[PDB]
C-alpha cells in the first residue's frame, strides 16, 4: 500500500473529568470499565488527518454509515503490563500491528503505518498510565478500531474512514491469581468460519454470530464454544481462544500440537508466542497439525492426553477439563497433569510480561 | 399493549432544515440522496422507548458500542412505489418484516412487533412522501437498520439497541426503459456464506467481505459476482440478487430453476414473487434446486438455456449475458431469446407495483 499519519499529531486535549479509579480487589468485569482519554485518527479524500488524544466520548456517524450497514470493521486486542517500578510495557505489539493491517486490506479500508500508530498508542496509554493497575494478573487493555464511514448505501470501498483506539484497566482473569479449567461445547452444527472465508482476519463480522452459539453452550451448561470444522469435526478454536492439545502422540512421541493457519483459524499473538517458547526449549516436539475429535477420543482412552488450553490476550493459558461432544462428556484430564505445562508457560509469560527479565518482546512504556 | 414500541409514535418533530429535493438535472444515484426525516426507537433494561419520526440526523454511538465492535447489525431493503394517481404503495413490506425479526433473533438483538414496525415505516413515508418520484422506474428505497449498542466491550447480549429507518428516492435501474444484461464473475476463490452459517440473514457481516471481491469483479472486467459454493462449484446468488435459470432441464422438461433456500442463501422477496407468479401461471415447471456449472457448462453446448437473471429489489428482474468462469467467457444467450420471461415478470411486476392493476401484495401509503 501507501503512506500516511504521522509522530507529531493535532495534540491532546486532557480530560476535565478525571474519572473515578477501579478499586483495589472489587470492581472491573472485562470491557465495562474506560479511561479518560481515546485516540482518534479521521481518513477521506483529504487522506489521514491528524492524530488526537482526546477525552473520551462518543462518536458521531452519519446514518448511512458503511460501518453499520456493511460490517466494515474490524479490531485489535493486545495488552500492556505495569510492573511495580511502575514501568509500563506492551506485549509484542508489532504482531497486532501486522494483524490489524492485514485485516484492513482485507476489507478495502485505508493503510497506515504500522509504527507510527504504536506510537500514537504509546502516547495514549502514557497519558493514562494510572489506569494501567499493578495488582498481580492484571493488565491494561487497548481496543485499537478501524471502521468504514461513507455516508453512502453502495456496498464499496469507503472514501472514508475513522480509527480510534479505547482503554479498559482489567482485572486478574482468575480470581485472585489461582488458575481455574474451563468446560466447552463441542457441536459441529455450529461454524464459524469456513476455507476461503474471513476467519484468519478479526473482523467484528467474525464475533456477531457467536453469541447466540455461546447462549446456548451456557444452556447445555459449557463455559465456551470448542467450535468444529469439517465432515472430520477438526478443531479449530475455542471460543477467542487457540486450542493446544499436549498429548503423546500415536507415533509413541510426547508433543504440543496447534491447528494450523490454514486460513479457517485466526493467527493469535499468544498462541505463536507459545509455539516459539516451546520450540526454543527444545525438549519435546512442537508442530502446528490438524488435530480431529476422532484423534481426541482414542487418545483420551487410551491415556494419552496430559494437557488441552486455550490460548488468548483476555486468558493467555486456559485450562480445559471438559467437552461435551455429541451428547457425551469427556473428562479431560488437564488438571490431574499439573497442569504442569501450562504453569510453566505462565510462569514464563508473567516474568517477561511484567519486566521480571529482559525480552525483545516487550515494548517499553 | 406489548414489550415493542407502539405507533404511539413520541410526536413528529417536523424538520427545520428542509434538504433541496433532487433537482430536474435528475440525477439519482442509488443510495447517496435522503429524505428529510428518519425514524428512531431505542431499545434498553427498561424495554422499547417510544417511536420518534425526526429530522434526518447522524447518530451519537458510545465508542465501545458492540455495533462496531462485533458486528451487532443487521439491515432490511424495501421500496414503495408512487403511482400516476399518485397513491404510494409498499411491496410486499410483511416478508421484509418476517426476515428483519428473524435476523435480530439470529444476533439476540430485541424482538419487536412487525406490524407495529411497519405502520411507522408508513408514517415516516407518509411524512416524505412528497421525495417519492413517480417518473417511470423510480422509486424511494427504504432502509431499516437494527444495531447492538451496548458500551461494553464483551461479546455478548446487548441490553441497548437501537432501531431506525432511513429513505433514498431512487433513479431508475440505469435510465433506458430497456433492460440491460450484466456480466458476472464465478470464481470457486470467494466464499460469501456456508451451510450452518449466516448467508440466509441480512447481517452487515455478510456484506463487507465482498467488496474486495466485487473489486476483482471490476478489475476483471465483469460488473458483478456470481458466487459460487462446494467442490460441485453450485451456483448460489449474484451479488445482492438470487439467481435464476430458465432452460430445458436434462430430462428435456422446460423449467425456471432457482438455488433452494438451504441456509446459504437469502430468502429474496422478489425471489419469492417471481416463483409464485410462475407458479401461478401454470404453464412450465417451477423449481428450488442445485445448480451447478458443471450443468449450465452442459446446458450452455446443449442449447437448453433460454434466459439467466438476478432478482432483486434494486434490480428486480435483471438479464444476464456473459459469466466468466475460469478464465472462460461463457456467452448466455439471455437476450437473444427477447428476454420473453424476464420482460414478462418485469411487466407483471410494474402493473403490480405503480397501482394499475389490484393487488394483494401491494401494502397502501
Ligand atoms: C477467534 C479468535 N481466535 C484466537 C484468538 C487469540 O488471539 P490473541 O492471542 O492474539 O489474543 C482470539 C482473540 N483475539 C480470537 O478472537
Ligand atoms: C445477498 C442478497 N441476496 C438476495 C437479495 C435479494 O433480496 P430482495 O429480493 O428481498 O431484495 C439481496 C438484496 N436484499 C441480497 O443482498
Ligand atoms: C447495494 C444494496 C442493494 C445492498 O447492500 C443490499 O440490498 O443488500
Amino acid at each position: 500500500a501507501s503512506s500516511s499519519f504521522k509522530a507529531a499529531d493535532l495534540q491532546l486535549e486532557m480530560t476535565q473529568k478525571p474519572h473515578k479509579k477501579p478499586g483495589p480487589g472489587e470492581p472491573l468485569v472485562f470491557g465495562k470499565t474506560f479511561t479518560d482519554h481515546m485516540l482518534m485518527v479521521e481518513w477521506n479524500d483529504k487522506g489521514w488527518g491528524q492524530p488526537r488524544i482526546q477525552p473520551f466520548q462518543n462518536l458521531t456517524l452519519h446514518p448511512a454509515s458503511s460501518s453499520l450497514h456493511y460490517s466494515l470493521q474490524l479490531f485489535e486486542g493486545m495488552k500492556a503490563f505495569k510492573g511495580k517500578d511502575q514501568q509500563v510495557r506492551l506485549f509484542r505489539p508489532w504482531l497486532n500491528m501486522d494483524r490489524m493491517l492485514r485485516s484492513a486490506m482485507r476489507l478495502c479500508l485505508p493503510s497506515f503505518d504500522k509504527l507510527e500508530l504504536l506510537e500514537c498508542i504509546r502516547r495514549l496509554i502514557e497519558v493514562d498510565k494510572d489506569w494501567v493497575p499493578d495488582a498481580a494478573g492484571t493488565s491494561l487493555y487497548v481496543r485499537p478500531v478501524l471502521i468504514g464511514n461513507e455516508p453512502s448505501l453502495g456496498v464499496s470501498q469507503p472514501r472514508r474512514a475513522l480509527l480510534f483506539v479505547i482503554l479498559c484497566p482489567v482485572g486478574a482473569y482468575f480470581p485472585g491469581g489461582s488458575v481455574t479449567p474451563v468446560s466447552l461445547l463441542a457441536d459441529p452444527a455450529f461454524i464459524r468460519a469456513w476455507v476461503g472465508g474471513v476467519g484468519n482476519y478479526k473482523l467484528g463480522g467474525n464475533y456477531g454470530p457467536t453469541v447466540l452459539v455461546q447462549q446456548e453452550a451456557l444452556k447445555r451448561g459449557c463455559e465456551q464454544v470448542l467450535w468444529l470444522y469439517g465432515p472430520d469435526h477438526q478443531l479449530t478454536e475455542v471460543g477467542t481462544m487457540n486450542i493446544f492439545v499436549y498429548w503423546t502422540h500415536e507415533d509413541g512421541v510426547l508433543e504440543l500440537v496447534t491447528p494450523p493457519l490454514n486460513g479457517v483459524i485466526l493467527p493469535g499473538v499468544v498462541r505463536q508466542s507459545l509455539l516459539d517458547m516451546a520450540q526454543t526449549w527444545g525438549e519435546f516436539r512442537v508442530v502446528e497439525r490438524t488435530i480431529t475429535m476422532k484423534q481426541l477420543l482414542r487418545a483420551l482412552e487410551e491415556g494419552r492426553v496430559r494437557e488441552v488450553f486455550g490460548s488468548g490476550t483476555a486468558c493467555q493459558v486456559c485450562p480445559v477439563h471438559r467437552i461435551l461432544y455429541k451428547d457425551r462428556n469427556l473428562h479431560i484430564p488437564t488438571m490431574e497433569n499439573g497442569p504442569e505445562l501450562i504453569l510453566r508457560f505462565q510462569k514464563e509469560l508473567k516474568e517477561i510480561q511484567y519486566g521480571i527479565r529482559a525480552h525483545e518482546w516487550m515494548f517499553p512504556v
